[PDB]
DNA sequence: GTCAGCGCATGG
DNA sequence: CCATGCGCTGACA
């Protein structure tokens, strides 16, 4: 309820429910100090865990005693799950499955396979226990051993009564009840059922007590979500827009759904537009400006409407979804939700949901989610799950408080049957001991402290430069667009005009204002943070209040009139005022930016905060209300609100210098009168469109208020006035005014202020000069509040109560005051690395001592001798109370650059840094394993690892004292344990807060003719002269501390020499292996097979018989060539399909005399490759090595051959390629490992999505469950591929054109008739559904021929913007059909119009025939045999009413055309005309009914969208003729701004409907989402759909002849060219190639079309000009590269090589002439669209050379 | 095989 | 009659 304290805590909940129970410190002497024995199973969040942990605490400070717990082991099943489990709530032991724990041995997590360990005290098992294969285990568990306790848990609606009759198998008592956890202290609802049984009246009594243990609930839900700004928020709202950059709007189809949506849009009466979102089909969602529209963007249309239907339900009430923090729960259907009963509640977040905060508008992250079930996130460990895991593992998670309830009322009432171990003085023994060692320990931990500067002394200092400067920076620094949340910025900021309130142009847009640029020049929060925390004292204290002071000012206010105060209100606020302030010091905490900074400071009991306004800034305190104060105590109430405000002094130079001022509570209520004025505007409701009672209600425009002089005297600050609202600035309820002009004092406004969890009546308008949005835990200035039962409305005057309390007194008396505190540093790098030493991975070595003093009173209990902070699990807690310390330190730069000891041990493994990873088995499918010894060593070593970074904390004699320690050799041992003259080292980072990486290849340019000059740099590095190490590996094994801003690497580097590279441009390749030789002494090369015949004839026309050639080909070579043979000869050939032949292996095989058969791969072949070399180092290429490889076609292969040729080894190793893979780090990775060096590990991490699931699949369990485990982070990539790219330019060269060419780009735009065709089939292509044709077969054919007749749109090709492509080439109706041919534009488009009128008159006999068959259904019903609806019915009486009609009024009527023809009369007849048969269940022909019925809708839809499209030509052909026939139309406007007026201004039709109207008057009815007769038509508008009558142009303005413009222009360019000249023509459509050649051949040229005799044509093109050939033996001679249109692929990266590629065939060699390339464009056209989205996405992501261009 | 449509059931 | 359940199955790749 409310009356309850409101607790927020769970600590707290925990301590009030032990309070209850005074039975526990009995249970303690039963158990006689043993510890407790629990194991849990299958509940992947540990709930059991964390509330018995919180009972321990709770119990030990409640009375002293303490409880302990053997946590003796727990399962989990997937992956993640047992990731995190393993890594927040450490187990002894972790199994993975559940079934085999009836054996005495099962496999646990890492493989090990240890022991069941047996009896248990208790188990607690849940969520995946009731399967059932997994219960059967758990029984055979519980036959196997006794536990005298089980409880279980699972989904509600289960068989919990079958489980009690197998619970009596092994005879056991039972009895189950089901828990809601919004009655367990939580203000979350949520019902699950929960089990106890007991080997053998006691589970009654185990009921009964949990049934008494309840508690409601009695803080709102909003006191758990994390803020909206926080940085785990904000990073989880950057992985959307990334991801939606990183990736065309499949459209599913949801009729069945659509059904239930529009039967509430009409059965709750409300109106049919969409507010929050203004979705659209085959259109994108523009959500308001704060609205996290990525997350919009992304979710489907069901889901989108459905948030659309449950705003406007909420906008019924009175409540504005969007200013009351409610949560939805939208997965469900549309009328089954109950989403929020009471609107400060949370419905039951199930784990496949969709939830949507309404306040901050976006989803409940995983966090959130995680919190309400208890758990506590503030030092929560997550490691790269996505979202929806995450869900999955909260949403099936089991509620902590539940648990603890459940479980303790258990372990009370079954107190008896658990048997003592009863020696408590042994107990106290090792526990004492355990606790001695552990303190000796951790005193010797840290070592070092010798070499530690101790210099500095500082706190409470200042700079105080210019406070008018610094309220300049504040305001350009601040936020500006809710998009960037504390960090980042977004360009192209607006600024409002009335109301000043800002948002970039990609947000925005949505509630518009009178936006325009703001000047404001940007400056880096970082900047400003650090100029600010230099300017902030670190410690304050109020001083100079006491009782005499606060009585005068009392009687001062008293003296003035300003409201007294009732004598109790005063002995209240005063008491606590004064304790509050009485001898508390202020510590800094933290400072963030709101679109203004505030910086926070945090006492025990009172806190007071800096604000920086933008003008009058001010620091307010506010008192902390006490811990158990009912929330409806008027106690909580007065200590809502700051009580003093401290303005700034803005001259000067200090930032605490003003004066105070103190409010009293004064409670005085005066009268106002609030009048009418102005024109009357559109009521809230009506804007949002509901046509309940609240269709076409009015608003007043002008209120003025008028205030009696002794009032006006008594308000600080003048409330008169006349006050405009500004409609289209959007606030509670659209109801922001604003104050007619004092000229110093802030603008102030009058709108609405609802609270954030209150009822609907509770919310009153304001008065304000503050209008952000604002978070919880915060509250804004107010001037005087207004009664709540007044609104906007229509009357025109009333006298509604003001009231202003809390009048603001001047009090001189009170003032704000500032206060060896010495820090230490290691003054000189590598005075460290001098003073470590190796073996003493033991100790960390210091890094920072600080000391700056306390003092004994009321100081926290974190200080201490010293004590582990435990940082992993209360660190990010610690280094939170140490801001008032931590910001003042210097960032310690000095260690900034790596230094430490060379030559070390050139092989090593700690193991206690790094133990080794286990190793891999084969089953024969493969299956992989690992060994029990050695996984079980694994698991040992890995959780006995040292620990990084120590922090520990000491307070002896009431100084405080910490020190940081910082391990090194263990960093430096694990960056060895990575790697397979290791010259170590070490460096840290202060202060350390994106897209793919680009990764460019260094040209082989102006080097010691390219022929010439491409061999220098190949021989020269082929001998490396000097170059003692070529290349110089790297590891990098990091770790970072997060709060304080460091983070601490160690590299192990191995220098590698090596010779080779790789070049992308045969030819100089055989010119350079001849003069290297001026197996023992032989040169390989592999070619695939496509292309091996090349290098005999490219050797023998260069060199004429210098040597011999042994070039081979297939598998049957080997068999005859023996070495001596073999040898002394300089060039061999080889083919790829060799190493994937069988024979090669089968050789293999026998040679190494191995018992292998064709990763697995991988590991099988080079146990083989050790076995070979031993045979031949006694006395199949793979057996001996080379001087010289050279591989052709590296990106070819296929891993079966690749794997090969890494294994081959040779002296030289070479690449030879057209372009390598090189845009990937995997692919830069393999082509090094063939070159021979470790560039880089792979931690699975770095590929992207897909290519991890593509290696995922291999993975064994165990390193599935290592990779969640174990994260690196995202400067550890960066790195590694900066590392990469150094590689890149070591070896890799690239050999590139420039032979100059230039683009020449001619655009035009489209003649009349033929835009106008485009036009058409665009916009109805968008109004049908289609993208594209499916290729998937129906089930039936009665369902074929329908989907047939909808894809007979698409007659050309599949996707859509294909047809459209083919139009702006050529306009044809249809280019495969022959029958009727376009002779010329206006003709076509009568083909149009014919063909539309065809399908559409098809469309209705479709529907009369599917009507009849419906009607034949319902008559056989009504013939075979109250209540229950039957929808055929109902739809048949909601079609036959012409005035209920959604969708345009004349496809309503032909819909009744349709139904008469087959004679139905308002919805009666048993017969249909020409009636069919109905095909035996009764039941099963009423849902028969059903699906017709729907059917019969989606055909109605088909209609509309079919006469709206075709309304749209006519209008738009009538127009494009241009006579008086046509400007009839215009004459005729729904307007009424007709043409034939004097002024004559513009005109404008729509695209969605035809209809015509007044542009300016055409503009907003598209911003709210109305068709200009909304009353005819039911439109759904947007401002993109508006077309201008001077944009489709009239008729005859651009001559065409018998072709299309495009295919015109290409004539008239062959023609401007010369004639030596030649051409080549490149085009994407075939039908194209048949209607351009055509075109060509009705020119003057000839030309040339190109299976085998295609080489023939190029022979002959060596004749003809122009050789006209499909985009996607070289020919150089024709020099003008013509395109039509753009390429468009599925992907950025093909695009590239495809246009590369045709642009290589012609710009390849040979040019004395410059080549042109040109590209036809047609204007405002899908051509251009694409060509622009390819050329804007292509430079950011490749940056490629930009090609010249000039005017032609 | 991954995933969003699509639907009455059930104690208290 | 309220208030709260929380997944299986038939498209699509
Ligand atoms: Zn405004
Ligand atoms: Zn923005
Ligand atoms: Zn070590
Ligand atoms: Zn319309
Ligand atoms: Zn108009």
């Amino acid at each position: 309820s409310d009356d309850l304290p409101p607790i927020s805590d769970i600590e707290a909940m925990f301590d009030h429910l032990v309070s209850r129970i005074p039975d526990i410190v009995e249970l303690v002497r039963q158990l006689n100090g043993r510890k407790l024995r629990v194991a849990t199973m299958c509940s992947g969040t540990e709930s059991p865990l964390l509330a018995l942990n919180m009972i321990a605490k709770a119990i030990k400070a409640q009375h002293g005693l303490t409880l302990a717990f053997e946590h003796v082991f727990s399962c989990e099943i997937e992956p993640f799950k047992q990731a995190y489990i393993e890594r927040n709530f450490t187990p002894p032991i972790l199994f993975r499955d559940v079934t085999e724990l009836g054996k005495k041995r099962a496999h646990t997590a890492y493989g090990s396979m240890v022991d069941v360990p047996g009896d248990v005290d208790i188990l607690i098992a849940g969520t995946s226990c009731v399967d059932g294969r997994t219960f059967r285990g758990m029984l055979q568990w519980v036959k196997k051993h006794q536990p005298p306790i089980v409880i279980l848990e699972n989904v509600c609606n289960a068989p919990w009564d079958k489980v009690v009759e197998y619970f009596g198998q092994i005879d056991y008592d039972a009895q189950y009840t089901r828990l809601d956890t919004k009655e367990f202290y939580i203000p979350h609802t949520r019902t699950r059922v929960y089990l106890f049984a007991t080997p053998s009246d006691l589970p009654e009594k185990w009921a009964q007590t949990v049934k008494d243990l309840r508690r409601p609930w009695s803080s709102p839900f909003e006191a758990f979500l994390l803020h909206t700004d926080d940085p785990n928020i904000h990073r989880a709202r950057l992985e959307l827009a990334s991801a939606r950059a990183q990736t065309s709007r499949k459209t599913t189809d949801w009729n069945r759904c659509e059904s239930r949506h529009q039967r509430a849009r009409q059965d709750e009466a409300l109106g049919l537009l969409r507010p929050l979102t203004s979705w659209q089909e085959a259109g994108v969602c523009k959500g308001l400006d704060w609205t996290w529209n990525d997350w919009l963007l992304a979710q489907t249309e069901r889901v989108v409407d459905l948030l659309e239907i449950s705003t406007l339900r909420m906008a019924k009430d009175g409540i504005d979804s969007g200013f009351k923090a409610c949560i939805w729960n939208v997965s469900q259907n549309v009328d089954r939700q109950t989403g929020s009963s009471k609107t400060a509640l949370a419905p039951c977040l199930t784990p496949n949901m969709i939830p949507w905060v309404t306040i901050r508008g976006g989803p409940v992250t995983g966090r959130e989610a995680l919190a309400l079930q208890g758990i506590p996130v503030r030092e929560l460990l997550l490691t790269s799950e996505n979202e929806d895991q995450l869900a999955d593992l909260a949403g099936n998670a089991m509620t902590t408080t539940v648990v603890g309830s459940a479980m303790i009322a258990a372990l009370k009432v079954a107190c008896h049957k658990i048997t003592e171990g009863a020696n408590p003085e042994k107990e106290a023994a090792l526990i004492l001991e355990k606790e001695a060692v552990d303190d000796e320990q951790v005193a010797n931990r840290i070592i070092g402290e010798d070499y530690l500067e101790h210099h500095d002394l500082d706190l409470a200092k200042v700079t105080k430069s210019n406070l008018s400067e610094i309220l300049d920076l504040a305001c350009r620094s601040s936020r500006h667009c809710q998009c960037e949340g504390q960090s980042g910025t977004a360009p192209n900021i607006l600024e409002c005009q009335e109301c000043s309130y800002r948002a970039c142009k990609s947000c925005g847009g949505r509630p518009e204002h009178v936006y325009a640029p703001c000047a404001n020049q940007r400056v880096e929060p970082a900047e400003f943070e650090k100029r600010f925390k230099g300017l902030l004292p670190m410690r304050v204290r109020i001083a100079g209040l006491t009782d005499q002071c606060l009585n005068a000012v009392r009687k001062a206010a008293e003296k003035s009139n300003k409201g007294s105060v009732n004598d109790n209100d005063w002995q209240l606020w005063s008491t606590a005022l004064l304790e509050g302030i009485h001898d508390a010091e202020f510590r800094f905490r933290y400072l963030k930016r709101q679109s203004t900074w505030t910086a926070v400071y945090e006492a025990r009991r009172a806190m007071l905060s800096l604000v920086l306004r933008n003008q009058i800034p001010e620091w307010r305190l506010t008192i902390k209300a006490p811990a158990s104060e009912p929330n409806n105590s008027q106690l909580r109430a007065l200590l809502l609100h700051p009580v003093a405000r401290l303005q700034i002094d803005i001259a000067g130079q200090d930032v605490l210098c003003g004066p105070w001022e103190l409010c009293i509570p004064s409670m005085k209520t005066i009268d106002i009168e609030i009048t009418g004025k102005g024109e009357l505007l559109p009521s809230w409701q009506a804007s949002l469109g509901l046509q309940g009672p609240f269709a076409n209600t009015t608003r007043w425009s002008e209120v003025e208020i008028s205030l009696q002089a002794e009032d006006e005297n008594t308000l600080d600050r003048k409330l008169s006035g006349t006050y405009q609202l500004l409609p289209r600035c959007g606030q509670a309820m659209s109801s922001l005014h604003k104050k007619r002009p004092d000229d110093g004092l802030p603008q102030l406004y009058f709108f609405l202020d609802p609270t954030r969890c209150g009822e609907s009546r509770e919310d009153r308008y304001v008065f304000s000069t503050s209008t952000e949005r604002l978070d919880y835990g915060t509250e804004r200035p107010v001037i005087a509040r207004l009664d709540s039962h007044w609104r906007e409305g229509n009357e025109k005057q009333r006298k509604v109560k003001l009231d202003v309390s809390g009048a603001w007194v001047k009090c001189p008396e009170a003032h704000l005051t500032a206060i060896r505190a010495t820090f230490a540093i290691p003054s000189s790098a590598s005075a460290i690395s001098a003073s470590l030493t190796t073996e003493g991975c033991s100790h960390a070595m210091a890094l920072l001592s600080c000391r700056v003093p306390l003092d004994p009173t009321h100081s926290e209990s974190m200080w201490r001798a010293w004590a582990e902070i435990d940082l992993s699990h209360q660190g990010n807690t610690t280094f939170a109370n140490l801001a008032w310390i931590t910001e003042r330190l210097p960032p310690l730069d000095g260690l900034k650059n790596w230094a430490h000891i060379a030559d070390d041990v050139s092989e090593h493994v700690c193991e206690r840094c790094a133990p080794r990873p286990p190793k891999i088995h084969w089953i024969k499918t493969i299956i992989a394993f690992e060994d029990k010894l050695e996984a079980g060593q694994y698991e040992h070593a890995l959780k006995h690892r040292p620990s990084p970074f120590v922090v520990q904390l000491r307070l002896d004699q009431d100084i405080g004292s910490f020190r940081i320690g910082l391990n090194i050799v263990s960093l430096a041992h694990r960056a060895l344990s990575r790697l397979p003259k290791i010259s170590l080292s070490w460096r840290l980072t202060p202060g350390h807060v994106q897209p793919r990486r680009v990764f460019i290849l260094p040209s082989n340019k102006q080097d010691p003719k390219e022929q010439l000059r491409s061999l220098w740099w190949m021989l020269e590095q082929e001998k490396a002269t000097g170059k003692t190490h070529t290349f110089v590996e790297e590891e990098i094994s990091e770790s970072l501390l997060p709060a304080v801003g460091w983070r601490a690497e160690g590299k192990a580097e191995r220098p590698v020499m090596v010779r080779g590279g790789v070049i992308a441009d045969t030819v100089i390749s055989i010119a350079l292996v001849a003069q290297t030789l001026s197996d023992l002494k032989a040169t390989l090369i592999v070619v695939p097979g496509h292309l091996s015949k090349q290098w005999p004839n490219e050797i023998a026309r260069f060199t004429g018989s210098m040597f011999k050639v042994i070039v081979i080909q297939g598998m049957k070579d080997l068999q005859e060539k023996t070495i001596a043979e073999l040898g002394k000869a300089d060039i061999i050939v080889m083919a790829s399909e060799i190493f994937e032949s069988d024979v090669y292996w089968s050789r293999l095989e026998y040679l190494s005399a191995q018992p292998l058969h064709d990763r697995f791969f991988c590991d099988r072949l080079d146990a083989a490759m050790e076995s070979l070399v031993s045979q031949t180092k006694i006395l199949v290429l793979h057996m001996f090595r080379f001087r010289r490889v050279i591989a052709d076609e590296f990106t070819y292969l296929q891993k079966k051959s690749l794997a090969a040729v890494l294994r081959l080894s040779s002296s030289y190793r070479w690449i030879l390629s057209g372009t390598p893979p090189v845009s990937d780090f995997a692919a830069i990775r393999s082509i090094a490992t063939f070159m021979g060096i470790h560039l880089g590990v792979e931690d699975d991490g770095e590929g992207d999505v897909q290519y991890q699931k593509a290696r995922a699949k291999d993975q064994t369990q165990a390193e599935k469950f290592h990779a969640f485990r174990e994260v690196h982070s995202r400067a550890w990539h960066n790195r590694r591929d900066e590392l990469a790219q150094e590689f890149l330019n070591v070896f890799v060269r690239q050999n590139i054109a420039e032979i100059p060419t230039v683009e020449h780009i001619h655009t035009f735009k489209l003649p009349a008739s033929e835009g106008a065709v485009y036009l058409e089939l665009e916009h109805h292509l968008q109004a049908l559904e289609m993208q594209a044709r499916k290729e998937t077969k129906f089930k039936n054919v009665s369902q074929g021929d329908r989907n047939a007749r909808l894809e007979e749109a698409l007659s050309d090709s599949k996707t859509a913007e294909e047809a459209l492509l083919k139009r702006c080439c050529h306009f044809t109706l249809d280019l495969s059909d022959k029958t009727q041919d376009a002779k010329s534009a206006q003709e076509a488009c009568d083909h149009i119009t014919s063909a539309r009128a065809r399908q559409l008159l098809a469309c209705q006999e479709d529907l009369s025939r599917s009507v009849n068959q419906a009607i034949a259904l319902h008559g056989w019903i009504k013939k075979k045999g109250d209540d229950e609806r039957q929808p055929f019915a109902e739809w048949i009486a909601f079609s036959s009413n012409i005035s209920k009609h959604q969708g345009d009024i004349e496809a309503a009527r032909i819909l009744l055309k349709v139904i008469e023809k087959c004679g139905v009369k308002d919805g009666n007849i048993p017969p249909s005309p020409s009636d069919k048969q109905s095909p035996a269940k009764m039941d099963d022909v009423k849902w028969q009914l059903r699906e017709q019925t729907h059917l019969l809708r989606k055909l109605v839809k088909e209609l509309v969208a079919r006469v709206r499209s075709l309304r749209f030509f006519e209008v738009v052909r009538k127009i494009q003729k241009g006579k008086s026939d046509a400007q009839i139309v215009l004459e005729s406007s729904e307007c009424g701004h007709k043409p034939s007026t004097n002024p004559d201004i513009e005109m404008a039709i729509l695209s969605c409907c035809g209809h015509v109207a007044c542009h300016k008057c055409m503009r907003k009815a598209a911003a709210s989402q109305r068709c200009v007769k909304s009353g005819e038509c039911q439109a759904a508008v947007r401002p993109t759909n508006i077309v201008k009558v001077s944009s489709l142009g009239v008729e005859g303005e651009l001559s065409s002849g018998r072709y299309g413009a495009k295919l015109e222009h290409l004539v008239n360019l062959i023609h401007s060219i010369p004639k030596n000249e030649r051409v080549l023509v490149f085009l994407q459509w075939e039908d194209l190639a048949g209607k351009v050649s055509e075109a060509l051949s009705a020119g003057r040229i000839p030309h040339v079309t190109l299976a085998k005799s295609r080489a023939n044509t190029l022979d002959r093109f060596q004749s003809a000009r122009v050789l006209l050939l499909k985009m996607n033996s070289n020919l150089t001679t024709a020099n003008h590269a013509v395109f039509l249109g753009p390429l468009f692929t599925n992907s950025l990266f093909n695009y590239r090589a495809v246009e590369t590629q045709a642009i290589g065939r012609v710009r390849r060699y040979g040019q004395q002439k410059k080549v042109h390339i040109h590209r036809l464009l047609a204007l405002d056209t899908i051509d251009m669209t694409i060509f622009n989205a390819r050329r804007t996405e292509l430079k950011e992501k490749t940056d490629w050379e930009e090609i010249p261009q000039e005017e032609y």
